[PDB]
């Protein structure tokens, strides 16, 4: 006997899948501030991560195995092969290229698609029944791309969109009425870019129009200039990688969130990228992010927000810019 | 009036924060520790300083673009380190990572003052590398007592033993005890007469346990505390995550008053036949202010030989140093 | 000489002050609850009890502390003198007596007053800068009575208000929508209980109002009676206690989250009874709730939300009942 | 043309993580409000005998949704509301009457089990039983015969909360947190529980070897008390406020957090125990397992003193005597 043998008294020895697996792809800044993000809200019990570069990942995935006593996800594994990937419940893709100082989101699509002709279909393989939630940019017209290659029903992919937009407009309001942006509401739909859209005529603190108080609000014509704050949401991105080379702590939050909603099966409301045909009189398959009810089968519902006409056509122009690049995409 | 004072009707008009962390240093060690003590929801406060001006508000702004997923109000930087005033703890992670520890005395001899200061009551919690070396230093620079400068020492070297253990065991790490003491990295001591799962001393069981003729070389584990880190840097170039967590779970001790005992760099003169002003990991109780105990293992003569060479080692190279 | 001291070596042995400590008067169900909520949230670093019946008192106490490896608040304290209690910031008062058959409101908030003047002299012996937290019933009379007793500036003095009664509302109309209440959003405001003003105008979801949707919501001319969700809010109360004798669990996770915002100087916004004078054509000192800006030192704020004439007119007859009472109390 | 289809546009017409509660009692609601703010289950179901209390606390429950993260919360007297649960508690449990013996007591809460477990197995022949109820080592065995599963999926929560109890004892007596004060109490829940002494360590360093009288009765400082206050103060909750309850579901919550979360953590439960310690007779008595997703994988074979092996020797010989006492 072996000292584990005089220790231990083995009752069965049985494989078992993992109940709640995520696999991260991509072990750069994002899809390790995704990775923490979801270790420390105590999501999975096996995370699995996957890239390319091989001494990065098993670096990435023994430093986070180190910190293993201070987690409560017991299995930690990588591998370049998607073996390692098998029977999760979401797959979360943050591989690729990320825009350089001054670039376009949009600059990045070649080099992305190109990663996910041979992503997405491994995923698919060892992962057959999984949630994916695309990271990588330019995410709505990824998302679609991910769609189209995996075979898979709409509600089981979906681009984390603007959630993030959402939340840095909800800090900056929060920021500039003295209240924390958890009670400050406003959304930020349509594409994770230059073309999103600030819906003035939701915004409201404790169920308070802020649009019926202040009609001026989010026109040229505001005294208070509110539009400055979606402008700082567009110019977010920049102003970070410009000032630190990259983002990452804020869209690993964001990702964390909702990784919580599908995981739990939570049915809260977020603005994701998904499929927006049938609304506002859009007949295209364009991919852009309206508010969705998320949970165990990914999308399950859209929201279908009221827009005034500027909003509504700030949001169809949207559409249009991504939808001219979504429909030349070769597959 | 402006739509906020349509909106909202004020009922008053200075605020001090209760429960602030200041992190000086943004690198990849120092924004480990800032987002696990966020994902922890341990401070209404977190200040962030360094010298590079542009990563230090980028790095700011990101935590900040998160907010809404947090539960921490108010997340300031600044180079001035009056953005630090009022700090319970600050965790000192700058650096570079003989000329080179002097390299790291240097920046010490700028941001200990810079630190006392502005939260003169504060505990410091030193994390920079030589990490007992720097301990010393920030004592000694800082003037503080004993029980408010702390290094995170071997609280992350037995992590990662725990780690090591649980894998062979097939046990979770918070189920496998084992502590190792003394130096951070190379030189640190595995006491193998605590190694034990559900108070089962595995020494008492197996007892060439940690001996160089043990047919199971569980002296191994050890070596794999010291060399995975070495690994890490090669394989990734620097090691981050689970300082980070190491250092949000010191936090945690201390900001919450838990007298939870963890492996930490104290001064520790006058133990162990220890005779020079030199800090050296022991298990430390951590509370609000501080050290306020510590357990004395009883050690074998070998354990103590090693803490003893160690004392020596730390002290030749401090009495070289200039601040 | 003795085991502790061969084992432990003591560096110093200064008298410490907790920093986040919060005491709960009056440990039946409610208190109880809350206490509970309060432990698994790790808001505090010390909690205290405090009750007249000293043997539950103490068995509370003693089945808490049992419990301590399972929690992060290492001291919790009981007992029926107030020393027990110094240095709270937070004081949550459930302590009170319930009415009895036949008994005028009048008699009871009288009764109530009494007990107020035996505790809250003593809570502020002990901790003259505590934020005050009223649960105890009728709610909006018993937070005046605490103000008035206390001598605190009304930051200081809160209500639970209809705290509890908007969760219940956005339960209620997450059930209906099939949406997570997180993602529902209603305020109840006014009284708590009875005689409380459902917002309709607030009701929505991503910011899409459902009064705008459906004018006829709210009113009898509704075929889909949501009024039956508002009078739900009232009746379920009343159920619960018909059923199970007393409610608990809920009231415990509002005051928590309560306490969270306080505790952590959130600046969320809830609806906690405060008072109101100079708001709505409000003119006596009267406590109702209103969206409340809740931080390290309570209330520092409120949100003015518009209210149509039916909603005002309803306030201010809560206000002149709630004023017709008080100005018979003998204090 | 409804408000919700003018508001939603539908694109998609079981639960993965479930835990049943069965008995609501103080008990039982500890249990459950543990579960649900640990954020252990995504369906949370509520079974008793009395209706209207039932429906009463699944409907507090309820009413605090909005700040939980468990979106479904579910009971009745009917067990199909428990089906395709991961993890079943039974806290339900008989009420003392005076004068009863304690064998006739005993027979009751045997009684209850032979309803409710074939109930349970029928909605969820998957799931893993953790039996609360007392006397708990007898009922564990009782639910492992009655249910027909196999000894890794009925465990016994059995000397976990006096384990908790000596745990904060010694803190208070050491001014540690209970976190760092490591010591096993094994065997028996309640007064014929073992205290493992050699086990007793702070960082560690063994208390015993330290204190050589530690445990005996020359020990000056009698850290026996130490002991003898897990169960003593136990019944001194029952007598001040009239039973346990939170001590008890944190503990439970706990257990569950490891089972649910295959965590493969530690813990002093009750199992089936026939093999070890020269014990010959189908008992279930605590000792150190290891919990996960299959339940209990594995145990501790904790090296016991001749009188350690003699105590649970004794306490196995009362067990089987009494299990052929009693009619199911
Ligand atoms: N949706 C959003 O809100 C945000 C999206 N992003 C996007 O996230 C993506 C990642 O950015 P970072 O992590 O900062 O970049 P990074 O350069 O730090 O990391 C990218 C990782 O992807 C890996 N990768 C490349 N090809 C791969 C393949 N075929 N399979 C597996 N892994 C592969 C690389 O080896 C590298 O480790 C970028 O597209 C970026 O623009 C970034 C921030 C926010
Ligand atoms: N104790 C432990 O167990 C561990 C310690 N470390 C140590 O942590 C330290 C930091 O490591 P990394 O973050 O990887 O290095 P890094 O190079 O990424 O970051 C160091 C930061 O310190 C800043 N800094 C330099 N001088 C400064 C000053 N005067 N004031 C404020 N900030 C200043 C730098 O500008 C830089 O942003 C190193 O000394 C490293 O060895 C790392 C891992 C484990
Ligand atoms: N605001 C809200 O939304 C809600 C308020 N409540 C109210 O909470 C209060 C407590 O309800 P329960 O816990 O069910 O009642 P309870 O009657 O079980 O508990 C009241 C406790 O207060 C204690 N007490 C009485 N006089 C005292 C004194 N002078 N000092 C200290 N303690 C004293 C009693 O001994 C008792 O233990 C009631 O007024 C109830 O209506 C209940 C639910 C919701
Ligand atoms: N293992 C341990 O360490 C501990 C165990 N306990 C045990 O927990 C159990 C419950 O304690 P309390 O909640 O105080 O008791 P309680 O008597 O208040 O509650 C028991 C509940 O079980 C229900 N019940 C009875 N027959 C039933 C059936 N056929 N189906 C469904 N439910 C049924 C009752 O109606 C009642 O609501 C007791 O056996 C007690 O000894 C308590 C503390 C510690
Ligand atoms: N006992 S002592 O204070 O004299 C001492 C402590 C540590 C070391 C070696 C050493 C250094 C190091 C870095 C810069 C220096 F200027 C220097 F002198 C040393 N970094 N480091 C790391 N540890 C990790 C990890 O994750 O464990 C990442 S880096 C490590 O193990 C030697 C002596
Ligand atoms: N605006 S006011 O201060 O005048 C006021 C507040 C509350 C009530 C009705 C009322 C009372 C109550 C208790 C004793 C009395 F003497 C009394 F007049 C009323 N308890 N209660 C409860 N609510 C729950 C729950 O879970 O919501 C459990 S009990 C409730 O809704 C009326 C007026
Ligand atoms: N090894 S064994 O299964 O035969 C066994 C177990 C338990 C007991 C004594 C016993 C009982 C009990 C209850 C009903 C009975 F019919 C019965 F026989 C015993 N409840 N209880 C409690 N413990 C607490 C607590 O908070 O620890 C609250 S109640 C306790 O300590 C004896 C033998």
């Amino acid at each position: 006997a072996t000292l584990k043998d005089q220790l231990i008294y083995n009752l069965l020895k049985e494989e078992q899948t993992p109940q709640n697996k995520i696999t991260v792809v991509g072990v750069g800044a994002v899809g390790m501030a995704c990775a923490i993000s979801i270790l420390m809200k105590d999501l999975a019990d096996e995370l699995a991560l996957v890239d390319v570069i091989e001494d990065k990942l098993k670096g990435e995935m023994m430093d986070l195995q180190h910190g293993s006593l201070f987690l409560r996800t017991p299995k930690i594994v990588s591998g370049k092969d998607y073996n390692v990937t098998a029977n999760s419940k979401l797959v979360i893709i943050t591989a690729g290229a990320r825009q350089q100082e001054g670039e376009s989101r949009l600059n990045l699509v070649q080099r992305n698609v190109n990663i996910f002709k041979f992503i997405i279909p491994n995923v698919v393989k060892y992962s057959p029944n999984c949630k994916l939630l695309i990271v990588s940019n330019p995410v709505d017209i990824l998302t679609y791309v991910a769609w189209k290659i995996s075979g898979f029903p709409k509600n089981r992919v979906i681009g984390s969109g603007c959630n993030l937009d959402s939340a840095r407009f909800r800090y900056l309001m929060g920021e500039r009425l003295g209240v924390h942006p958890l009670s400050c509401h406003g959304w930020v739909l349509g594409e994770h870019g230059d073309s999103s859209v600030p819906v003035w005529s939701g915004m409201n603190v404790a169920g308070v129009s802020l649009k019926t108080l202040h009609p001026d609000l989010g026109t040229d014509k505001d005294k208070e200039q509110w539009k400055e704050v979606h402008k700082q949401v567009v110019e977010s991105a920049y102003e970070v990688i410009k000032l630190k080379g990259y983002t990452s702590w804020a869209i690993g939050l964001s990702v964390a969130d909702l990784a919580e909603s599908i995981m739990k099966n939570l049915r809260r409301v977020h603005p994701v990228s998904t499929m927006i045909k049938g609304l506002y009189g859009i007949k295209d398959d364009v991919f852009l992010s309206v508010p969705c009810i998320l949970g165990q089968n990914g999308i399950s519902d859209l929201v279908k927000v009221t827009l005034t006409s500027e909003e509504e056509a700030r949001l169809k122009k949207s559409a249009d810019t991504l939808w001219g690049i979504q429909k030349e995409l070769q597959f």
